[PDB]
């Protein structure tokens, strides 16, 4: 996270770290729980092995509020296109359950077709890096304020306001970065958007993945 402050200890309970395949550091990314066995994130997330960690503040520290259970599937949209990163979502299934606490619970997730007025601000999370010198060992956020589609449709080529979200005043040197990958967007303190790609700058309005329009999709894979 790039501008961002860091967060107060435990207060997003539903925020997941993924450790992706072996040994520990090939590759890491962020992710929220959404039911007691199910974390969703960014497909292009995805690894043959991936440890998820739940109720944590600190990375770097054996927390007795953590909960490591690796991902027994990873099921990746089956539209998901690595090369424009077109409908960059995945669902994972862990191994067990979590063991629900005031440290570790499912963020509500949006009514399907739920759209997002440009200008509101929304809430994202993660330990990802804070600039291209420095990374984080513990949970930060920013706030973030939406933009007219109209805007990322003419930044990137492959954007589809219908399946994503264009995030971010240029003016301000707030985003996501190298690692806050599969995160949530919070707007309004539902899960909106899953954080994606941009700029390698890191330089606003960057692109999300719009959640609403994945529903189906989501309560097919969990329920089935
Ligand atoms: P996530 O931690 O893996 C990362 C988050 C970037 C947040 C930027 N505000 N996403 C990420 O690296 C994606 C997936 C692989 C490709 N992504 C990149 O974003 C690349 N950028 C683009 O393709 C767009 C480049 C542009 O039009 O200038 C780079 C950053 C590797």
């Amino acid at each position: 996270i790039i501008g961002g402050r860091e967060s107060r200890p435990h207060s997003r309970p539903y925020m997941a770290y993924l450790q992706i395949q072996s040994p520990a550091g090939q590759s890491r990314c962020g992710g929220f729980l959404v039911r007691e066995d199910f974390v969703l994130t960014a497909a292009h997330c995805w690894g043959s092995n991936i440890n998820v960690t739940l109720g944590a503040h600190n990375i770097q520290r054996r927390e007795n509020t953590q909960q490591h259970i690796t991902a027994r599937r990873a099921i990746r949209h089956p539209q998901y296109n690595q090369r424009t990163i077109q409908n960059d979502i995945m669902l994972l299934q862990l191994s067990r359950r979590v063991r629900r606490n005031r440290n570790v619970n499912p963020v509500a997730l949006p009514r399907a077709q739920e759209g997002l007025r440009p200008g509101t601000l929304c809430t994202v999370a993660g330990w990802g890096r804070v600039s291209m010198r420095r990374g984080t060992d513990t949970l930060r956020e920013v706030q973030l304020r939406v933009q007219r589609d109209r805007q990322c449709l003419r930044i990137f080529g492959s954007y589809d306001p219908r399946r994503q979200i264009c995030v971010g005043d240029r003016r301000e040197r707030k985003a996501a970065f190298k690692g806050d990958s599969g995160g949530p967007l919070l707007c309004n303190n539902v899960a909106h958007g899953i954080v994606s790609y941009g700029k390698s700058s890191g330089v606003p309005p960057e692109v999300f993945t719009r959640v609403s329009s994945f529903l189906p999709w989501i309560r097919t894979t969990m329920r089935s």
